[PDB]
């Protein structure tokens, strides 16, 4: 009945349902005679998209005029979902789409599902770099990102019987609806090859292989602006004439075929395994592929927004370069490439443009974490990057002799080349922190060990150099957004939605947190979604869960220090417990529903026997009709961000619970802090700051502290730990065969013996259990007071302000990058 | 200037500006910025697509209400050429895109050289497949295309000094505007494996590789009705699944997507080479692709229509046409479909399989008819060959049965070649055995077939051979590519009704001595002459005299064809021009001379005929003492755009094969049918065209085919007496003044009495004295200008029976008891 009517700037449901209508019928992407969700789903993105590109295309002639400082940040992963309720949310436009697609015979949660996750990231890292895109534009700050247009992700996990299989995203598979191709914005990116001499002295890299780098747009809006940004994605291409028709016609398809090859190699996945050459230089390739494109388009842009060629030492005041960790560390090298060879500058000239654009932002504790390449596979793949390398590094040294004399003891650690006679590498964050600007970390604890420990001696040399800039959550995708019902509570209750660009609003809740009309509101908020939640379990896993039972959520990436290991060992225990239990003791326990969810690298040994006990233990629990009705544990398969914003409004319970000292951060717990979600967690990464802020007693603290963990690591080797009977038999319990034919002899051989490589438990699960579970017994007592319970909800909630990463990135924009607002009017 | 307003029944000048300037912005593709010509073409391409779409899916909606039988053409090649001034022409909408355009700030040639050809075809196999769905369309019928969505086609043909390179073609290297993917019309393909018995008997294909099908389709429009049919394409792709992630991240990339490359070896080139095992293999896999995909959307779509099917409907309600033999696997694909899939006993299936499909032969030589390895079919097609087995199996017995007069011709009439050398696969026995009906594609061509390539298959079923003489669409080859000629025909015939009855062409024969026609004629034809001389100058930087006579030679460069034979008579012409004294060249009649056409890559002496003609082009053109008299160009990268070039502003053209060689000619009917006179041998369409325009309206010469095996004799027994002309031209391409390139080798090929390679087994030397004689009568002809332009009309009267609306009604008609179904 609704008739095809264009109107890209359809604002009210009538116009909408038409220009959905319209697109489905003149945007075809399927046989025409089926209006199913799917088709539902591409039409309606594409009647977004119309409104998108409006405002990306007034943005971009906006920042054009104005000729703002321009911030672009480099990372190699984005986790940036679904696009379609943030859309829709951003542009204020809900009521009219619900109305539009309920006109067109759909609710929006059933299209809405249709749509897959854009698989350009993994973990943390990424979902960072998406909740800055979001505060950028929400901000209207002159700022982009660039990344890779990755085809297939990591992995889209399955659990079998096996327990963790990885296979390919799909997500382009057949088309995305979001993505704007830009044919005209084409680079070209060179790889291997040689440094051609001119008799001037100039230097030209030349020969080897070259791929084209095509553009990609992701039109970022903001909240409650008509400020849009981009997301620029590159795709590596090889051209038509790069296939050789000899070859082919000879039938060497392969030999015929091997540029294109080689440049569909570098958008495949993420992190493409490197144990061996071939994984490194691919590795390499994908970070250069990300720099240079990213810098050429940079440039470029920088002289189309001249009003007369521009002056090259107006580029620092005009650009900003961000390095999310040291993945774009070749950034630094390829710039001054392209100033000196393309542009013609002199070294000096170059290398003050460079230092004054590029800043760099470290995300880890861990010294060994840090990239280091063989100097032997930089020269190979990228032998001009190496030259200029060698000078930087040349050129550092003489400072130090020059100006720092008492250093000199220290440059075999200071400087960028470590030419162990070995295995010669070069060492990414030296080249970052000696080239950069500014180096930030993203947490206070965090950068305040950078600079005392890590960078000690830079820190000497640049005073200034070195700042904390705390990691934040965007309050639309992951609270306004996922949690609209609540969203709307806080609303009500604070009597204004400024909050949803003013975090701090939320401390106005505080007052009524002993409200029993509030809290049963909030109450009533967090039952929808814990049946929302129990629903979506029940389809993904095939397990129903009992809404009325403690929703304990554990998600995150899989590994030995996250100690998904404690928290399944715990249940163990509980399940033992509540078996050996008479029934009338069973009805005194409190139910709970325990999630464990996260992938595993595929070659982390351990980490997949994780993943495979959680769903042992699952299928055992799960249908013992002795114990199911208190317990069930269920592996929630393929995280990512559609299931964190399932999860995370249905959880009351979160479990951060990593061995203390080696998180830096933890955005996942903030989103759930704000959520009201409780966190039973170790005195580690942003558990440390959601303490402060939501109360030292709104918070299950438990577990070692990071001062003391080389003690108790000492005192395990010297042999002088105690272990508590709970926790042996929680492992012998697994060794028993309880959960089958299984051996997890080998996974729990982590916490057997002493010392040794693998071995004496260095993550401390035996040490920590007893504290776990006492903390454990603690949140059933909490959850049994409802009252009290449900004041400590909102409590969380309440202090949840600072987390914002508007917060954040006006930080970065004022104190590193020097950028300010530009709205477009 | 021109506000974005989306309008997709965009119909007036207005409407449709503001229609492709919301595509431009709204259909982006391009930074924002800059509207240049190829963003002008994109959002012009689109805001033609919706009023394609809209007609496309009525149509689709009709058929299925109707339930008419339908028709599916099964074409390894499409010569689709650029679509924008066909579409325009057939929506009828020329001025209003004009003034749109315009006012954008765009003459619409400018837009229209920025398209790419869709590179989906070669030859004129595939170009006659595209004239064929013009005509399906514009007859209201009940029909589509399928084929293959080829990214490279052949190869993009570059000229430099060297002579032939070959590129990929770059046509999908952005986008194309016309295609509609269709991501829910998917099947899957297998390949290799191995046959499983079932309990019960039945059987079934399994293991081996599986590709998936996704169809594209590109709408067809008609001339003068809203009936839009499909061409329908196949993209093979690999699912992501496919990947192996475990070997990706081992550094095993090329183990890791071995399945999304076999996928993509598919549709990247057309005819990839075979001379290699996996070269073969891979031609096969295009086939069955092709046929796979197809059929099993043809009985998706038979159901589908069901009200409610009996199988007993299926020959009632689908035709299969197979355009020579390379969809012949339609046959056996088509049986395990309906006895595996569909649980169909053998007979039942073979009735339908047998009504459904027919067989068009394009071949005169017998050794180009396909054969395939019995042990390549048995690993890549184990299933196939089972029913082929059985099929074979079957006929030998119907022979012993009821024809045991044939039982001595049984080795030679099976579909199995059991030569215990070489077994193999005749695939045309197994297309003239299984289809109900055989066509050739001239009436002389049909005749060979039914008496001498298949005479006791004739002798058989004798109603299964007919004719179907081809044919050209007079929407795009004339039309279209010749407005201001179409216009002087419509005001002479007064009416316009020729574009779809051509036939009413005759009515200009009696205004063929009309002084004023004779002067619109002469004008129309200098208005094409310059056009053509600013597009040799864009793209070969040779400038040519519009005054000149424009001779032409565009085909595939083979020695059959016989470019050799013209560029040696160009290079005595141009031997004799220096030679004369001025005095005698101004009595000369000055001639331009085109030569192009693709040699294929592998082809040596077609490669260095490319680079003779570019060579002695070289040379002449830049020879003040003869450059006013004569130029001979190679012009590149013969395809359709550069017929729709040439075509128009031609005066003769060349179609001068070896007599016998040729089945048809479908660029000879073009000419013919633009007014452009033809020196040619008794070969081919050139023998229907000469019937049709008159003999006086053509320059004959020549060798007759039944002559060529004698002459071929005598040259074998060296009685052979070259012309004294042939030798001197010759020896003049062997005296260095064309350069260094050293032609000897090239020019053996005529020297010998026999022996492969040898011998000039095309007779060059032979026909070359007839040929200079009636390129002489040619000249004399071009100086009487009444009597010149006398003929060209008359050509151009008499080329009715050209259109491939005549040939595509009788194949509805006669083959495929199909008939119009208008949409209202
Ligand atoms: C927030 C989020 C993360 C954050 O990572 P952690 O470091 O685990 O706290 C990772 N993955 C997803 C899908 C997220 O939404
Ligand atoms: C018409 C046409 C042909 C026809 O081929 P013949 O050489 O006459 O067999 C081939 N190529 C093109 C581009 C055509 O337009």
């Amino acid at each position: 009945k609704i008739s095809a009517k264009a109107n890209p700037e359809a604002d009210d449901a009538t116009e909408i349902a038409g220009n959905i209508v319209y697109h489905a019928k003149y945007s075809p992407h399927f046989s025409p005679l089926k209006f199913g969700p799917e088709q539902a789903l591409y039409a309606t993105a594409e009647s977004l998209r119309d409104r998108l590109i409006q405002l990306w295309n007034e943005t971009y002639v906006h920042f054009n005029k104005v000729d703002p400082k321009q911030t672009y940040y480099l990372s190699m992963e984005y986790l940036q979902g679904r696009a379609l309720t943030n859309a829709i949310g951003n542009l204020n436009l809900q009521g009219p789409y619900a109305d539009a697609l309920r006109t067109l015979g759909y609710e929006l949660e059933e299209i809405a599902e249709q749509e897959k996750d854009a698989a350009l990231g993994n973990g943390g890292l990424g979902r960072l770099a998406s909740c800055f895109l979001d505060s950028m534009a929400t901000l209207n700050l002159p700022a982009w990102g660039y990344g890779l247009r990755y085809r297939h992700g990591l992995f889209k996990q399955i659990i079998t019987k096996k327990g963790q299989e990885e296979i390919p995203e799909d997500w382009l598979e057949k088309f995305s609806p979001w993505e704007i191709v830009r044919h005209d914005v084409v680079f070209p990116v060179r790889f291997f090859g040689k440094v051609q001499v001119n008799p001037d002295g100039s230097r030209k890299w030349v020969d080897g292989d070259v791929v084209q780098a095509l553009a990609y747009d992701v039109p970022i809006p903001g909240y409650g602006t008509k400020n849009t940004i981009s997301l620029r994605l590159w795709e590596a291409k090889a051209r038509a004439e790069d296939l050789d028709l000899f070859q082919f016609n000879e039938g060497e398809y392969e030999l015929a075929a091997q540029l294109h090859s080689r440049a569909q190699q570098i958008c495949t996945v993420l992190y493409p395994g490197d144990a061996t050459e071939n994984g490194k230089l691919l590795r390499l390739k994908q970070q250069f592929f990300l720099c240079s494109a990213s810098l050429q388009d940079i440039i470029s842009r920088f002289h189309e927004r001249s009003t007369t060629s521009r002056k090259w030492s107006e580029f620092p005041s005009k650009v900003a370069v961000q390095m999310n960790d040291t993945h774009p560390t070749l950034a630094i090298p390829e710039l001054m490439r392209l100033l000196m060879d393309d542009n013609g500058l002199g070294w000096d000239e170059a290398w003050d443009v460079t230092s004054k654009t590029v800043a760099y932002t470290n995300h880890t504790v861990l010294p060994e974490a840090l990239e280091k390449w063989s100097q032997s596979l930089m020269w190979k793949l990228l032998p001009r990057h190496m030259e200029i390398i060698e000078e930087i590094d040349k050129r550092f040294v003489q400072t130090i002799r020059d100006t720092r004399v008492d250093l000199e003891d220290k440059i075999s650690s200071l400087s960028i080349l470590d030419n162990n006679p070995q295995k010669p590498v070069v060492r990414m964050a030296n080249l970052c922190v000696v080239s950069s600007h500014t180096v930030n970390g993203v947490a206070q604890l965090h950068s305040d060990i950078l600079k005392a420990e890590l960078f000690a001696d830079y820190v000497s040399i640049w005073p200034n150099k070195f700042q904390n800039k705390t990691n934040g959550i965007t309050p639309r995708r992951w609270l306004r957004f996922c949690s609209p019902e609540l969203s709307d509570i806080i609303t009500k209750w604070l009597k204004t939605d400024k909050w949803i660009t003013d975090l701090d609003l939320l401390t106005g809740l505080r007052q009524f947190a002993d409200n029993e009309e509030l809290q049963s509101e909030w109450a009533s908020a967090k039952t929808a979604n814990k049946k929302r939640l129990a629903q979506y379990i029940e389809r993904v896993t095939g397990v129903s869960i009992d809404p009325t039972s403690l929703f304990d959520i554990q998600v995150k990436r899989i590994h030995e220090y996250k100690r998904q290991l404690m928290n399944i060992l715990g249940v163990v225990y509980r399940f033992k417990k509540l078996k050996e239990m008479k029934p009338e003791e069973r009805k005194k326990t409190v139910p709970r529903t325990v999630m464990i969810g996260g992938k595993a690298f595929a070659t982390y040994t351990n980490a997949k026997r994780i993943v495979k006990l959680v769903n042992d233990v699952g299928d055992v629990v799960n249908s013992d009709p002795e114990v199911n009705e208190y317990l069930k544990v269920v592996f929630v398969p393929n995280y990512n961000v559609t299931v964190a914003e399932m999860l995370i409004p249905g959880s009351e319970l979160s479990q951060h619970i990593s061995t203390a000292g080696m998180e830096a951060s933890g955005t996942s717990n903030m989103k759930f802090a704000l959520n009201g979600c409780l966190i039973i967690g170790t005195l580690d990464g942003a558990n440390v700051e959601i303490r402060e802020e939501v109360g030292e007693e709104n918070f299950f603290l438990f577990g070692a502290t990071a001062d003391q963990v080389p003690r108790l690591r000492k005192e395990r080797e010297d042999g002088l730990f105690k272990p508590d009977p709970r926790f042996e038999e929680a492992k012998q319990f697994v060794k028993s065969g309880v959960f089958g034919s299984y051996d997890y002899g080998p996974l729990l051989d982590s916490l057997e013996g002493n010392t040794g490589f693998g071995r004496g438990d260095y993550f401390l699960v035996g040490y920590d259990f007893p504290s776990y579970m006492d903390a454990q017994a603690k949140v059933d007592e909490a959850y049994k007071d409802r009252k009290g319970w449900l004041k400590m909800s909102i409590l969380s909630t309440a202090g949840s302000g600072k987390f914002s990463s508007d917060r954040t990135i006006a930080q970065y924009a004022k104190e590193i990058w020097n950028i300010e607002a530009c709205p477009v009017p």
